[PDB]
């Protein structure tokens, strides 16, 4: 309660899964929420869904003027940035061999280039002191079949935190990287060729992990939060698993 | 909403520094907290300022007898744990070449065997559930300067978070180790010993570290108590780093 | 004893710097060699130094064709690969705040997409049992000022190696990275103009590694052998870093 | 060939597996080798088989008398030496709830102790320019049941490689750690309770390793060859693991 409370948050992906428990526990804990998605129907859904202190805007981040367009907005509606979560992003499977450049755009675009404008179009709001957070993914640190593009989009996210923690010090500005593992959100299976196979990619994914079952979105969420909160106000830098063990053993 | 409220936490090392503003932080959150330090003037002061909610225990974490009387305190009092920071620690700086046995002992003593016996003797009173934190440091995957032996203590601290990850996953009890960069407490002043010195040596560390500042002990108690608390109840075996960037960039 | 005795290597970016350096290693080692690059002058410069069991191949690794072509002139000339270096790449400047879509592309396109590429079309010619390496660089784990697309894509390349050993492990086809510091090239003089700024800026990252001094070109190559060889043959999926204690300490 | 011509080693450990193997590597290359160990039995056993440039040393390395012993005939027979390989080390499965105090100390005297002081022996008589490896264990980076005190000694180990970077710089000393994974060597198997269980062991070794088999003795000595020879001669305070990929994917 209170954690972020009058702070202004900026949440891409924000219309479900993460980005959506996301932005329930910042209202939750007193912030004025921007969420920003590509599709309005399901902005509205999702903004009716968090039912106070959010505003939904459309927005496909791979598009400079719609950035533009978005940053506009908050500066006209609440003039600052407190905390931004820069959590666009999507995966598709496909082997070395398999690779297409057109495979490898959308990767790049939706996990990289994209985040990349979107921080850097954040950086006249964000107000000195303010909180940058990036979604990237264990697979940034994991040799996953199939995953070849996805995960190396994930590493240059973490990386990117690393930068950024030296360009933005000046300004006390914290930039820290989230690797969520296994997650319970439409992510994980809008891959699978059925919904036979989503319920036993689960079980798969559970018995990875040290903690023996899949992360909720509110996990996720809630580790996200701290790192917006001021609790993280001596954090800079890292990359925070939350991934039930997955990696760490 | 009060984030440990009724959870019991036993803190060693909570007399001083990193420990105490921990224990001050759990109570705020609305925990019971056991300090355990060797020093009784430092314990019983430590308790006045906590000021509630609060038992002191004097033992030392090196002797396997202080620790079962600690915890048939524990059992007594409160009858289960919720909550260990195994914490307590201490540097003394020799290069390889003035390393002696001694030296070598009185390192791993209290930084391993201490914290191993530590955890050890808390399993039966831990509650499935259970958040087990441990201080490392930054020190355990840096090279400094005659820091042989407390280092490479550090580094056998955050290996036995994956082991004890891996070793008590079954009773869905979480271990995690925390890394603090320079916190401002006794410990920073290990190798000094006038006003000046001590103020020097803070504005280096300050400035080795991109947020350009030493951390405070509330700031390192906070990033303990995410790990304490449901927040990080999809994290295990990590190694948080609370250092300003120090070991990020 | 020859350790490549024989062997055919392709190096993408053979005609200067590391990737020479490493030609020549390789020939001294019974090799045959392909060195790639753009430029005509440097390579057949290039060809002339190493002076035998060498062909040139003028290839843009960003041009999906040339790459058909180079594979298709190693098809002809040699019939396989046991050794691929892939390791052009190119590093520009610029902070987050100065970031343009050509830039970005710039920097992806020949560090992470021109690899990918490079390394799916050498697929049908690589040997069983063959050897992979991949240049990323210490840039890929330290947030380095005005480097945030190079070091992100440094760190794309790394993680493309983890995939890699996963996707190839059937073929017994190990895939490293090997993560240069500071090695005596064009490289190091991206952002300066005169001889001066060149000999200020070597004089600093000598300062910055343990070791003391910048590294040789050599030194790089050596290490690749040892990648490219069958000493390293229990050696998979690694980021060997070359960089005279820079990250380590 | 060569790649240590009358260069003297010293390796611990050297009766046995990996450190007979390196032995036999390093003669191989010009080398004039110590190997040390307890059996005597075994010393000569193994100083017969590697056949030739070999002094065989009875020291317990936990002993510092044994050490003193160790390099006075080092110095005595040979005046200096270029290479270390502080190899000694042993494993013992106790999990946490059984760890005793004996069960710590003896894991930590040779995997720690003992390491550290033949470490600091060996200064007076290490030439400048000299290479030192240490044998931690992809443990080290693990959660492995029952492992607790070994794995942690052996980040333990990893870490001292850092430290000894940061303080032999100035003399130019090269420390890298090497961390096998399983190698076929009775190190493996000195800990199964049959001869039943020996073999499909090391099919659960093989099976979780991308390169899908145990190491050999000899591959782990190449990788030391590496560290030890000049073709790493810009590496400084790394940790190379040599375990088929399985700490990498
Ligand atoms: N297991 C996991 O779930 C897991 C593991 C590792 C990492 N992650 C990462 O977590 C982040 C969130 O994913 P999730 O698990 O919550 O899956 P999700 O339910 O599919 O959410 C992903 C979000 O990204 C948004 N997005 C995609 N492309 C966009 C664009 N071009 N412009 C603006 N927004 C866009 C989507 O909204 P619109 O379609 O409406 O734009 C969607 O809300 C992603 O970066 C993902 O890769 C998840
Ligand atoms: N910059 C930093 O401050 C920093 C950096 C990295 C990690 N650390 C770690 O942070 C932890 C907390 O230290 P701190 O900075 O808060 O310094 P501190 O104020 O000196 O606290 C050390 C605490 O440990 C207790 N202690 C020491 N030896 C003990 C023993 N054998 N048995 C029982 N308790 C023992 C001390 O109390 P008694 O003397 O009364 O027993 C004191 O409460 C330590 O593990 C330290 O190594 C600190
Ligand atoms: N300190 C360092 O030197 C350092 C540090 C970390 C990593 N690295 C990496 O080391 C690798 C080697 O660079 P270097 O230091 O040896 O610098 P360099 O001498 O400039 O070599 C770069 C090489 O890549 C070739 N190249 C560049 N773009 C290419 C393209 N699109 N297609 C084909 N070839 C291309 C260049 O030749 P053309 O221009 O003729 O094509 C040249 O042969 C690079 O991946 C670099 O990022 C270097
Ligand atoms: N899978 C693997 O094999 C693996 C994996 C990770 C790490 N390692 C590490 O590799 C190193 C070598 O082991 P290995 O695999 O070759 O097994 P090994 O065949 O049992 O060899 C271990 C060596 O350590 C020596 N040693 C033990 N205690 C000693 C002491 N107090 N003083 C002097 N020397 C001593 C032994 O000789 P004496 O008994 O004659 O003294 C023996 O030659 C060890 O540090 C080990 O922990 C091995
Ligand atoms: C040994 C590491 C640690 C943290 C301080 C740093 C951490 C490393 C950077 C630093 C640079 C300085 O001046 C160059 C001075 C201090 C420091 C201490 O000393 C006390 C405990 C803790 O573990
Ligand atoms: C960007 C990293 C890299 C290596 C140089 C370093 C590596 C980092 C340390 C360093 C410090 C300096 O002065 C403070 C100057 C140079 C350096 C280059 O620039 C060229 C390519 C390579 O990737």
């Amino acid at each position: 309660m209170y954690r972020l409370l009058n702070k202004t948050a900026v949440i891409t992906g924000g219309n479900s899964g993460i980005g959506l428990a996301t932005a329930k526990r910042f209202v939750a804990e007193g912030a004025y929420v921007f969420i920003v998605g590509r599709r309005r129907k399901e902005l509205e859904q999702a903004a009716a869904e968090i039912g106070r202190n959010v505003t939904a805007v459309k927005a496909d981040v791979t598009k400079l003027e719609d950035l533009d367009r978005l940053y506009a907005i908050v500066r006209e509606q609440r003039g600052s940035i407190d905390v931004l979560f820069a959590n666009s992003g999507a995966v598709e499977q496909k082997t070395l061999e398999e690779i297409t450049p057109e495979h490898y755009d959308r990767t790049f675009d939706v996990n990289v280039r994209g985040l990349i404008f979107t921080v850097q179009k954040a950086l006249p709001l964000l107000r000195d002191g303010g909180s940058v957070i990036l979604t990237s993914s264990v697979a940034g640190v994991l040799g996953l079949q199939a995953h070849d593009t996805y995960s190396a989009a994930k590493a240059a996210v973490r990386s990117l935190a690393r930068t950024w923690t030296t360009e933005l010090k000046g300004r006390s500005i914290r930039v820290n990287a989230v690797s969520p593992g296994a997650i319970d959100t439409p992510s994980l299976e809008n891959n699978v060729s059925t919904q036979e196979e989503a319920d036993e990619l689960r079980a798969k994914a559970a018995a990875a992990t040290p903690l023996g079952r899949v992360g909720r979105p509110e996990e996720l969420a809630a580790a996200v939060l701290f790192l917006a909160s001021d609790d993280s106000s001596y954090v800079a830098g890292i990359e925070l698993f939350v991934d039930g063990g997955l990696t760490q053993v």
